[PDB]
């Protein structure tokens, strides 16, 4: 009942995760009115959300979302909330991740004019319009496909609203990662804000995962650090891991972030396109730096310095990796316009 | 400060200022704010918890969009209601006394029986217009001044206090708001927490004396079973008293003969309080009126102001009938009159 809810939640009591998963699918099935959706998720942050909230929350929109099962695919996503308006690196670290093991993103296209993964993929020339069996299909040829939210979380239609009139961050920014609808059992997941770590973590514990890796990055960011220190929790079966990680123990020095600054897709695309023609090796680092950890999650390294070496093998063979993904599903001719921008 | 400023202030936890607070109340009141926006702010205001300054902007907010009329040496006795039980309304039946000795300016809406409920089944007619509104404060004594009329800004936010379901800083702001500006008040209070909050909050609103009073077991009149936590508040300060129902010269009420389930339930129970045969629920009015009457400098102390409602409570009834038969429908009073003979 969602009036003893918010009556619970102004009284600042948690939610246990049958409540919240509950309240969840009210909110998002569009049973709930707009005044108390607003206030639901307004009482919800300034309580603080708690572990067993975040876990309700998450299985609710991976019950509502429509589904395809690639549980040994990897994922490499943020919650965002930085703003820094850096490269689209877990989009491009995907790429590298591909050569090597099925990847599934998902997301939306970024409000105007910033840039998401799915709109530096459209730039790339990809087709965001994927159905559930063209995606099975897609995976299974080029390791790579990416789930656009309108499409397969189609229910979270029904808060935009609400999320929009706010303005203010809910709980549900802090859900991304942790709602892959292709059930991806690994994941490199960034936070940005490192009083999120240990929710996430701990709830991460209890949403079912082979291994997923939860990352914050100095000086702000939902992504392994270029400039310093990098603050990581590991979590599996066995448990929750603290692991601090500074750039430097990836064999380089700290990379400039007015290097790694985008101001459109496209921009991000030719950035990330010169990484991969061995143009831009600012950019390529924090590239290679990010996939060392998804390779690590993967368990196909042995630590952070090797994952970093074997990432550089892959970065070579990018360009023509995202070129047969992009030919199966997209329009290559934009790629080749964005190659010879980035040449 | 624009509204998307004011949510991250108060989803922040950082309290307003008084000005703050009233400018943000009226944007919301004239009904500039989006449903949506109201509504988190509300939420977010009562989960930092509202203060003094919060409040006191909130209600000077109010008293400005307020239609106004002048009658401060008029009395009110109301509550903010709140703690579930469906009393007796025994504020307006006290007004009804404290008419015979003190001009009365009620004032509030409709509940599922509030003052304006109660007064309509005993005939009264709610809407009363400014200009004779003064008219039969001058003519009986009393008048009830509908929030409908007289806060007509307030329909900018019933949707979102109906629809949210929770109390909301408004649901402590009515007895601080009178549009007659009633500068003697007893003001009910359903919770022990908010008697410093709202007393320190009336204290910076300009009463010549505000009472607030919360009555075990829960209510926001003085207390029918026990004890009664009070706050006496004028230009001298706050004062504390304790108060026992005792304290009056008589026994705890049995609080099932105060409760009610329709306003003309609610109506009859008061009508047969008048005639005499309801002695508890007259019991109930008397110890609330003799609060009120304390307000007044009316009397020395509870003990005299009990003892003195009771003179006023054998007139009542005849009160009644004057102010009823001069503003509404005096044949719904004689049906009432019929049921409780
Ligand atoms: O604002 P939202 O739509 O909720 O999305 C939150 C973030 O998730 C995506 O990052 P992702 O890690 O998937 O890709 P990227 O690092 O390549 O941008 C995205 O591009 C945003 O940065
Ligand atoms: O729910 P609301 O509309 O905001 O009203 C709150 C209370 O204010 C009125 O009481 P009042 O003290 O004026 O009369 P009573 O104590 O005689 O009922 C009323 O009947 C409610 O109990
Ligand atoms: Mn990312
Ligand atoms: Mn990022
Ligand atoms: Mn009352
Ligand atoms: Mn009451």
């Amino acid at each position: 009942n969602i009036n003893e809810i918010l009556k619970k939640l102004i009284n600042k009591s948690d939610l246990e995760i049958n409540e919240a998963e509950e309240l969840a699918k009210a909110i998002i099935r569009g049973e709930v009115p707009e005044i108390l959706v607003s206030a639901i998720l307004v009482a919800l942050r300034m309580k603080g959300e708690s572990k067993n909230e975040i876990v309700g929350f998450a299985r609710a929109m991976r019950e509502l979302a429509i589904k395809i099962d690639v549980p040994n695919a990897i994922d490499t996503a943020g919650t965002g909330g930085g703003g820094l308006g850096t490269v689209n690196v877990s989009t491009a670290s995907a790429i590298l991740l591909s050569l090597v093991n099925p990847v599934a993103k998902h997301g939306n296209r970024a409000v105007s004019g910033k840039s998401g993964s799915a709109d530096v993929l459209e730039a790339l020339g990809y087709n965001i319009i994927v159905p559930p069996e063209r995606a099975k299909e897609l995976v299974n040829k080029t390791n790579f496909v990416f789930l656009s939210a309108q499409y397969y979380h189609p229910a979270m239609k029904n808060v935009a609203n609400v999320r929009k009139t706010l303005g203010i961050r809910t709980i549900f920014n802090i859900l991304g990662p942790l709602t892959n609808p292709a059930n991806a059992k690994y994941q490199l997941m960034g936070v940005f804000s490192k009083d999120h770590l240990d929710l996430l973590s701990k709830s991460a514990y209890e949403l079912d995962f082979n291994k997923i890796i939860l990352v914050y990055g100095e000086p702000g960011i939902d992504e392994v650090s270029p400039i310093g220190n990098t603050f990581m929790k590991i979590v599996s079966k066995r448990g929750i891991e603290e692991v601090k990680l500074n750039v430097t123990d990836f064999g380089i020095s700290p990379i400039p972030i007015e290097k790694l600054i985008v101001n459109s897709a496209e921009d991000s695309a030719i950035k990330i396109v010169r990484a991969f023609l061995g143009k831009d090796e600012h950019v390529a680092e924090f590239i290679k730096i990010n996939t060392a950890v998804a390779l690590f999650a993967l368990d196909r390294v042995g630590d952070f310095r090797e994952g970093y070496e074997y990432a550089d093998h892959l970065i070579e063979k990018s360009l023509d990796k995202l070129n047969e993904i992009i030919s199966m599903n997209g329009d290559v001719t934009k790629l080749k316009t964005i190659v010879v921008k980035s040449s």
